[PDB]
């Protein structure tokens, strides 16, 4: 047809709505649920979450694996880190942040 129909995609800002506290039930839960309930906007209504990125807030360039940290960065949910999953004897998550790629397909497009 006469239109470029590939999705238009825009990254959100980075969100950091939770901060870890110590103990076996602490962690850092940067889920879309928590982000929205913190007053933050993620995507607009027409757009769909297409990609998630995750990083340590105060160590933004490093692979999280090199910190020995056990985290999940899932497109459906956001980032979850649980203190109980980390190595001891001080079992604790670092502070993470996330950002989202929001994509919207133009009108009348397969
Ligand atoms: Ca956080
Ligand atoms: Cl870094």
């Amino acid at each position: 047809g006469g239109r470029d129909c590939h999705p238009r995609c825009t990254w959100t800002k980075w969100f950091d709505v939770d901060f870890p506290s110590p103990g076996p039930h602490g962690g850092d839960k940067e889920t879309y649920n928590n982000i929205i309930r913190s007053g933050e906007k993620i995507c607009r209504r027409p757009e769909e979450i297409t990609r998630l990125q995750c990083r340590a807030k105060s160590h933004p360039e490093v692979s999280i694996e090199h910190l020995g940290q056990v985290v999940q960065c899932s497109r459906e949910e956001g980032l979850v880190c649980r203190n109980q999953d980390q190595q001891g004897p001080f079992k604790m998550c670092l502070n993470y942040e996330v950002r989202v790629l929001c994509c919207e397909t133009p009108k009348g497009c397969p």
